[PDB]
C-alpha cells in the first residue's frame, strides 16, 4: 500500500518532469519583443497610482514573490482565483489561446524563468503592455488614449495625463467579464472599479483626497 501511493508520486513527478520539458520553449526573451510595440511605455515612466491601480487589484504583493504566490494560489484552490502579474504575463504572451491543467502547471515553470531572467519593473511592463482592455487595446497606452484621450507616460507634455479614476477603470477591465464595457459601465462594473479605488487607498497608492476625487467622478 505504501508503494501504491508512491507509484502515484513518481507519475505526478514524471508528469511534472513531463510538464517542465514542454515549457521549454516557449523561451523568453521572446518576451522582449513587446518593447517594440508602437505605443510601448515602461512602468518606471508611469505614475505610481497607475502602477498601483494594477498591483493592488491583481497582484497585491508583486515585487515580493518570485513568480508564484501561494496565498493567492490557495485562494484559487478555493480556501476562499488569482494569477500573479508574472503568470498572467506568461500566459498572455504564450498561452493566450489555451487553458488546460497541462498548461497552468508549465505556466508555473515558464513564469519562474521570467523572474529568474528579468526584473520586476521589466516584468510589470510586459504585463501592462500586453493585455486586453476590450477594444482591441492590448497596451495601457493604447487603451488610455483610446478611452479617455489621456496618457500614462509621466514625462508626457503633449497629451494630458491619466487621472486616478481612469486607472481603476483600466485596471478593472483587464480581468472583468467580457461583458463589462468601459464605454458604458454597468452598476456591476462601476462597483468593481470601486473595489479597486479602495484597494489603492488601503494600500496607500492614493490619498483620501484623491480617493474621494475618483468616487465623486465615478458617481458623476
Amino acid at each position: 500500500l505504501l508503494k501504491i501511493l508512491l507509484t502515484i508520486l513518481i507519475i505526478i513527478a514524471l508528469f511534472i518532469g513531463i510538464m517542465y520539458f514542454l515549457s521549454t520553449r516557449d523561451n523568453v526573451d521572446e518576451l522582449r519583443k513587446i518593447e517594440n510595440k508602437s505605443s510601448f511605455v515602461s512602468a518606471d515612466n508611469m505614475p505610481e497610482y497607475v502602477k498601483g491601480a494594477f498591483i493592488s487589484m491583481e497582484d497585491e504583493r508583486f515585487y515580493n514573490h518570485h513568480g508564484f504566490d501561494l496565498k493567492g494560489t490557495t485562494r484559487a484552490l478555493f480556501s476562499t482565483g488569482g494569477s500573479t502579474i508574472t503568470q498572467q504575463v506568461v500566459k498572455n504572451y504564450f498561452y493566450d489561446n489555451d487553458r488546460s491543467f497541462t498548461r497552468k502547471v508549465k505556466e508555473l515553470f515558464v513564469a519562474h524563468r521570467v523572474e529568474k531572467q528579468y526584473n520586476k519593473n521589466e516584468i510589470l511592463s510586459f504585463y501592462l503592455n500586453n493585455i486586453y482592455f476590450g477594444d482591441n487595446q492590448y497596451t495601457l497606452e493604447g487603451a488610455a488614449n483610446h478611452y479617455f484621450g489621456t496618457t500614462v507616460n509621466k514625462n508626457s507634455t503633449t497629451m494630458s495625463h491619466i487621472t486616478v479614476l481612469q486607472s481603476a477603470i483600466l485596471a478593472s477591465k483587464v480581468n472583468a467579464p467580457s461583458v463589462y464595457n468601459i464605454n458604458n459601465m454597468s452598476e456591476n462594473f462601476t462597483q468593481r472599479v470601486s473595489t479597486n479605488l479602495e484597494k489603492m487607498k488601503q494600500q496607500n497608492y492614493i490619498n483620501e483626497t484623491q480617493y474621494q476625487q475618483a468616487m465623486s467622478q465615478l458617481n458623476r
